[PDB]
């Protein structure tokens, strides 16, 4: 996979076939790659957050092996216990690795409901959401700076998003595409009626976030939210 070298920027750390980019004093992006027919290596991004004496993870890598490597990198570079992980959609591949490491995992109740038919291991805990989209705090105990928001159905019915309190960063998962994207990608499980409003709701939930991190593109400005919503407008 020679795609990794083209993708790396100054300051990125390669660890096996994983790449880590520091985004803030206590936040890193993790990136893994999967060879997909007719496209070669495709990037998937998540977050690693150092919160005092512990680490919080958002999303697995594509695979269990890659996810184990993320945990290896955390041990080496941060050396704090990983307390919990939040997974933002059912599509994840590395749940077993998190569980093997004794990390408590959380996902939208709907993600957990969809997991078996997707061939995914469910998270151990289900998040539920108020009618305003905000996670019910009893379902997300001790989440530290992670602010979890369900913006409505978009790329998938279960997609959730995560703001990192006290930073410029919000994570849009698969809902948000970068501001240069040519399409919204795979819409097979999308709600094409509500997608545009859901993308805008994510923006309104984290209005101060200037760095938008996403599942399949490098971090971008809020132009990513605007562009995603406008592409989504066209599907209605």
């Amino acid at each position: 996979r020679p795609t990794i070298g083209q993708q790396m920027e100054t300051g990125d750390q390669r660890f096996g076939d994983l790449v880590f980019r520091q985004l803030a004093p206590n936040v890193w992006q993790h990136t893994s790659y999967l060879d997909m027919p007719g496209f070669g290596a495709v990037a998937s991004n998540g977050l690693i957050v150092r919160d005092g004496g512990r680490v919080l993870v958002v999303d697995t890598a594509w695979t269990d092996d890659q996810t184990a490597q993320i945990l290896n990198w955390i041990k080496q570079e941060i050396n704090l216990p990983v307390a919990l992980a939040v997974v933002t959609h059912a599509h994840m591949g590395g749940m077993d690795a998190l569980h093997a490491a004794g990390i408590a995992t959380y996902a939208n109740a709907l993600s957990n409901q969809l997991a078996p038919q997707e061939g995914m291991v469910a998270a151990q805990h289900s998040l539920t959401f108020a009618a305003n989209g905000w996670v019910e705090p009893a379902t997300a105990p001790n989440f530290g700076p992670l602010k979890v928001f369900y913006p409505g159905p978009g790329h998938t019915s279960d997609n959730i998003t995560v703001g990192i309190d006290g930073t410029d960063i919000a994570f849009g998962g698969c809902l948000i595409k970068d501001s240069k994207a040519k399409s919204l990608g795979n819409l097979g499980a999308a709600d094409t009626e509500h997608y545009a409003a859901s993308a805008r709701a994510f923006g309104a939930a984290f209005p101060k976030a200037s760095m938008i991190v996403m599942s399949h593109s490098a971090p971008d400005s809020r132009a990513a939210i605007t562009h995603t919503a406008r592409m989504a407008d066209k599907l209605r």
